[PDB]
């Protein structure tokens, strides 16, 4: 029955397709299927996962510091098709791998591997449960540190959430497998840091406290964001209960001279660890991340080569064989990133109808400020409403934009709130100055009116006073934190809603999934119930379904793999119907689906 | 399996088409035929019991007696050979007898049988002629059927043995023929004894026919006159015949001719007469008005929906002619309209097999192709590149004609005549450069088959000339064909069908097996792959079955199978194709290769 | 500038198609266009013509009785076409042959040519004038005598005209060169035939006044048209001063043995000489026609082999091949009479489009009784409104609506009330009883309740009063003569409007075209504006254009044959237009038309 579902699924795609890729790009026909690395051995080495159970966090940080190899965080898993494939790499491809990565490179310090916008997208797009991702990821590598993005007080969400909120979806994430928190808050804010490091120190968990960066240090007219900025931070960051400091360069616009300095100045000012990552659409990025090595940073993240370069993390292979036989050789074999990589690149292929066409590295990017992960989001967005043409013109408005809301840290979600207005900037022909005029007639968007309330916080010398008493239009501004103001939700009476909703008793991990988003969960829960565990498709059956004759094995289960052959399809019927003839393990199935077109 | 075999048959032509059908014009896609209600009754007793009850000899005199006009139905036939190339289904004709035998039991025949359908069956039909015959017995059991019996050339296109005719004949009317309208290509009384004999040791009717060819009113053509039709009939009565046919195969005879013609024929002989003619001029049923007040015993017609043209002119107005009248054949016109509308809603079913002649054509009175012809010489024709030209043949086959000596051209004959004219358009040649002793040819295998004596022999004789050129050597004879035939060794001749098809064949069997060898074996092929495709209804046997399409077959009475096409898959790796059917509420699966 | 309006159609037609032809059959490519047969070179005999201009009408007839020999009428150029294809025989096909006719077959009596629905179609779909087909039929058969359908106070209409309209179009038939007026009422209404026939006595030219036939004489239990309603009518007809009788079958219904009886009678009723007009749809007509002949009928009609047959009239060669030789012989050479065929049949491949699918005879008429020139027209209809799968039953509804009528004389207009009613009960499934059911609503068509009212004139027994009661709802009926009721045409005004309305004077035969069919014509005489004298163009260049590279040579005058190549034809361009590229007469010319899809 299970089955009976899938097949339902992959008959509802095979006459339908999916409404993601049906009207994209499709890969290559002949298409090597991807192909799992051979591990050499039997058991897998003691890693860091195990130096954390034995260590604590605390104590973990300290090991780190004084760790004299470079340690190394592999983004393949999130923030890399984040950024280059919109999110949209599935678990199938994902856990297939993880066990390989556990054989073969066992140094690594850590997997990125959930949180972001993979909560969302597996989800919403992908019809699978993101926490069952984490579990086979966890599963297959019981010796590496599993890393999450924390979005901060916006959780894996894009507003503030009541305090018991975050503080539940924390313990959850801890549950679920998760080892290393990278949490973040989108304007720099450390006071609506608190709860959410409190509540992962509270898990026994690493508190890895970020500090996004923007601006240009070593830049005296662009005063604001200096050197002091960045050390006070930290320290703020270690007084808060931080495990380690992380220097999230969501945009890629530290260069190498200013990592040199930078990374002096912050093992100056903490003992923590410190750990860096960035994004490469300089083109450069990679010597920011030797250069902030060679400056003694203890951990650095990259992507597998295969989905490296321009808006992702720069080149893991390429860095480490750029490290190696140095002081701090990180000690990683390259011929095993290169069977990876090779791995990662024949799943890449398969997802071809979400490739941006993004060519290569661009210098304007120190003009706008986009984060690696926005850009192609905002590039479709900017095509959405009509503007390829004007492209460049929609970059000045980014940037004119920024300086407008003062000059402030533009990362998830605040860079959506700077996006949603440049698009309209460029629209509806506003300069800044016709944009903060009081006779122009401005309507602004749901979400720049919202963080000029104060929901997404607070920046350091607040909001420009005109900008917002013409932008609320009426409504009065807070500076209080937002948990502050937000009752605390009844949990219990939440449950009972979404359980009668559904008429079932979910696990603690759905109620998460609900708590954070609430329509897209009940959408996934009725596809869940609908289309069963889509997830163990694999990905080209997923998107396309099966051809004509094609054969299929799909494991429903553990070891119970189903041997799906479709042999033909109908016309379709009086009643609106097409049906499709699968060979199930040797039966005969019939299956009907509407024809939508 | 006995189903098995046939939804095989469904998917080869849903996938591949039918050879003689995907390249032609297709049906609207747009009315099944609807057998009409039956009315309730029982069957009369009609001209069959008669029959049995007078024997050949008295009910012949019964029709000489008849004062009204008697009528024989060739929809069944004649009709469907001249506009459909012979290629009516069983399942469409048998389906509609029992509606005759209730519907118009006044009938004297249905001409059912023989010409060219016996071949045309097996060969093109994939079905077998004497069950087509087995199953119209059964529908009308009160009527005379009547099929066309080609002389010493069988159902076939050459003089067979005196014996294989003998067995035929016997074979036949086992088979259910009552009535057999025996003619020879050549008028050639000689060679119509040994079919003459046979039909009358049968004890079943004997039709001698006359053909007629020529204007028996125009002084200028002295060799077909009056004596020599009033001559025949004299001697197909010392033949020993029960009935006189004239054969109009053509539609030569001209209404004022008739009325000459038919009360000669009477004075001459005490037999009854019957006429057949084509109404390729457009005028034929004035000719069968005219034979009738002048007291024609028996006259054939189409039914409307297959009559005009090359087939016989129509049936329902006919009868609306003499309604009424003295000689008032007493046919209910509602139900000739009723088993029209019927055959009309069967007509559309063989678009594919039309031909593109869009009326009446006075020409036919100097070339002088019958009905059952023209069209199989158009696209035989087309078929040489010459449809731009077909007026310069229909010329040669006229100039042609005359250089054989000005003979009668009726099946084989006309097939003989045919050749020899498209010859003679394509090499361009003259009949004065064809008799020519310069200019070598190389003559058809039919015309020099004709001019060895092979079909007989003309009141003259051959030209000497044409006959000495053409045959290169070949001494010619003047007997009689089957008189020089070795007598076939019939237990021999058996065992090497049976041999080559592993199995005990029926009386019947042979029957077709010593008319038409090759056919038959290969008819016998592909019934024990396909099965019984003659009870598939016609649509379905030309184009197989539709998408999510519903269909009804009756395998063997009161057992219907219900089969629904419900997908067709693409091609696999091994050149295979699996259509997926449902046989009465259960799922089957048919591999058929794709020989695209 | 003449030449600049063809290529404009040319154009048109090649870029857009032909109304008429573009969703129908195409005739086969290949094609053999239609050659006019060569000519012995012999000089035209005198003829009918020369007779009658000597003898006048009155001895004209008078020495058609005399004649031993059957006279013959051929109607391929009228009725043929009519009834095989939609009447859209085109003038350049028809006047090419006329002067082989009048070498070839000097004997016959007339070319049946004009009227019917000739003069309608014409204008209305062919873009021609019938008066300038008749002048050039003229022009080619100056020996034989032309022959029009005139249809009594229906003139060439579907309704009674003012009498003085009737005059003034039957004095310019006479003046464009018609000699025979087979003139007719639909409900054998004498009283409504005479100023007709008045008019063409005083023209001075043949009077045939037709008798139109239905039922069956020879059958008694349909008395109403018994023999003696036959010859009582011609006695009438007579004493209304006919030159000729005719017998009008226009549905093909009068049986052999019926014509024996009904010819015979007539030559005794009446010296006149007789005239008989049938259709083949029963398959049996030419017997009729042979029989006519033996009982000593004056004239016969009969089409041209290759528009024989069916619904058009019997085989003229095998008629006369069928005399050939007897005390009737009518004198005509079958050799030519099947050369002239030839060239019709090869004319008639050109109008695929127009063919029916009727497939032969059928006996079916003696119950529905559908005139010939009806039969196909109605057939269509029906399809038109979804009745394909019941045009029996619509042609069992015309035969019970005939009966529900009273039992009347249906022929043009009449048989088209009974169609529209036959069509009703069909679409709206009502039986007679339903029909005159008083508990039942009906709305009547217009057709119906005009002829209830008396507009198309009185059958002989009246109209069933309670249909008649139902269908007016409350209207008053009348019974006088339709005719007497109507303004007289103010001539010299309403010439005054059409000459406005066209901007120039017209021509006395355009008056009388007006006069017949006022939108008809106007929209005739515009389109000639625009595309010149296109009935000189060839008639596949009419309806299809011209091909890729096609050479086409086209007479505009006499000494002057235009040379037009289709070299290019382009996109269409921004102002929906597109530029067919010609040459004419090896100069390069360029005509812009609209892309109407
Ligand atoms: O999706 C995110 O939160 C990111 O990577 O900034
Ligand atoms: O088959 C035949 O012999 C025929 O119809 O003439
Ligand atoms: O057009 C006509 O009047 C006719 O022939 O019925
Ligand atoms: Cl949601
Ligand atoms: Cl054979
Ligand atoms: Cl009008
Ligand atoms: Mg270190
Ligand atoms: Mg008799
Ligand atoms: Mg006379
Ligand atoms: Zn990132
Ligand atoms: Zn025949
Ligand atoms: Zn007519």
């Amino acid at each position: 029955d299970r089955a009976t579902k899938l097949l339902t699924y992959l008959a509802d795609v095979t006459v339908n397709g999916h409404p993601e890729a049906k009207d994209r790009p499709k890969p290559l026909e002949n298409a090597a299927r991807p192909v799992v690395p051979y591990a050499n051995g039997n058991g897998v080495k003691d890693g860091t996962k195990q130096l954390l159970d034995t260590l604590g966090p605390k104590k973990f940080g300290e090991w780190m510091r004084n760790e004299k190899r470079v340690l190394l965080t592999d983004t393949t898993m999130r923030d890399g098709h984040q950024s280059l494939l919109a999110t949209r790499m599935r678990t199938y491809d994902i856990a297939r791998i993880a066990g390989t990565y556990s054989h073969a490179l066992p140094n690594l310090l850590s997997l990125e591997c959930w949180g972001g916008a993979t909560f969302d997208v597996s989800m919403r797009f992908l019809t699978e449960d993101p926490w069952e991702r984490l579990a086979l990821i966890r599963e297959g590598a019981p010796n590496l540190l599993l890393q999450m993005l924390l979005r901060g007080a916006n959780g894996v969400g894009y507003t503030n959430y009541p305090d018991n909120v975050v503080k539940y979806f924390v313990r959850q994430a801890a549950k679920g497998g998760i080892d290393l928190f990278r949490v973040f808050d989108c304007l720099n804010w450390v006071e609506n840091m608190r709860v959410s490091m409190d509540a992962i120190a509270e898990e026994n968990k690493l508190c890895e406290a970020a500090i996004c960066y923007t601006g240009d240090i070593l830049n005296s007219a662009r005063p604001k964001y200096d050197l002091k900025y960045y050390t006070n931070l930290a320290v703020e960051l270690e007084k808060a209960g931080a495990h380690i400091i992380a220097v999230k360069d969501m945009a890629g616009l530290l260069k190498p001279a200013a990592a040199k300095v930078l990374f002096k100045a912050l093992r100056e000012a903490t003992g923590l660890p410190i750990h860096f990552h960035t994004h490469d659409t300089s083109g450069i990025a990679a010597a920011t991340v030797l250069a902030a090595v060679e400056a003694g940073v203890d951990a650095v993240d990259a992507a597998m080569d295969a989905l490296s370069g321009n808006t992702s993390q720069p080149c893991l292979g390429s860095i480490v064989e750029a490290l190696s036989g140095s002081e701090r050789d990180p000690g990683l074999d390259p011929a095993w990133i290169r069977r990876i990589s090779f791995y990662w690149e024949a799943v890449r292929n398969q997802y071809a109808a979400f490739e941006s066409d993004l060519k290569g590295p661009a210098s304007e990017v120190y003009l706008h400020e986009m984060p690696g992960g926005q850009f192609t989001n905002l590039k479709e967005q900017a095509r959405s409403l009509g503007l390829e043409t004007r492209w460049h013109q929609v970059a000045q408005a980014y940037a004119d934009a920024n300086q407008m809301f003062g000059d402030i840290v533009k990362v998830t979600p605040s860079s959506k709130v700077v996006g949603d207005m440049a698009l309209m900037m460029v629209s509806q022909d506003l300069t800044v100055a016709d944009v903060v005029s009081p006779d122009r007639e401005v309507s602004f968007p749901e979400s720049v009116v919202s963080m000029l309330k104060g929901d997404l916080g607070q920046p350091p010398s607040g909001w420009p006073e005109a900008l917002q008493k013409k932008a609320l239009k009426g409504e009065k501004p807070y500076t209080v934190r937002p948990g502050s103001l937000l009752k605390e939700a009844d949990l219990d009476a939440e449950r009972k809603v979404i359980e009668k909703k559904l008429e079932r008793e979910v696990s603690d991990f759905e109620f998460a999934s609900y708590l954070m988003y609430p329509k897209v969960f009940t959408d996934f829960a009725l596809a869940s119930d609908t289309y069963g565990p889509v997830s163990v498709l694999p990905t080209p059956a997923y998107f396309y379904g099966l051809a004509d004759g094609e054969e299929l094995f799909a494991d429903i289960e553990k070891g119970k793999t189903l041997v799906i052959v479709n042999q033909a399809v109908s016309a379709t019927d009086s009643q609106g119907m097409v049906t499709v003839f699968f060979e199930l393990n040797g039966q005969p199935r019939r299956i009907k689906v509407p024809d939508r077109a």
